[PDB]
């Protein structure tokens, strides 16, 4: 599913991501944004043979099985398919454990290098929450 950016918000908020370990819902969207551009089924192979998932491009050398990354710990518990689904359940709460590790939303090297410090209220603008 290509979400929109009102739509995704909303589901953000809805699955409890607005304000979560202390990051307001633009950031959470705007990592969405640069990560995925709000597409759930994004997939994209890292160098070190692991691969990222879904709207938060969640890793399966840490987080999730795919079944083809040597090392893999599957701290989520979660196939790395269950990333792709159009419902973002499992990608939320597979985010919310990747924030409480330790470095915050540095973990997403996007959100780090095109929203940290920026106008993120921006991309809730407009949205009916
Ligand atoms: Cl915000
Ligand atoms: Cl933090
Ligand atoms: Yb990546
Ligand atoms: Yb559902
Ligand atoms: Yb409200």
């Amino acid at each position: 599913k290509v979400f929109g950016r009102c739509e995704l918000a909303a589901a953000m908020k809805r699955h409890g991501l607005d304000n979560y370990r202390g990051y307001s819902l633009g950031n959470w969207v705007c990592a969405a944004k640069f990560e995925s551009n709000f597409n759930t089924q994004a997939t994209n192979r890292n160098t070190d043979g692991s691969t990222d998932y879904g709207i938060l491009q969640i890793n399966s050398r840490w987080w999730c099985n795919d079944g083809r990354t040597p090392g893999s710990r599957n701290l989520c518990n979660i196939p790395c398919s269950a990333l792709l689904s159009s419902d973002i359940t499992a990608s939320v709460n597979c985010a919310k454990k990747i924030v409480s590790d330790g470095n915050g939303m540095n973990a997403w090297v996007a959100w780090r290098n095109r929203c940290k410090g920026t106008d993120v209220q921006a991309w809730i603008r407009g949205c009916r929450l």
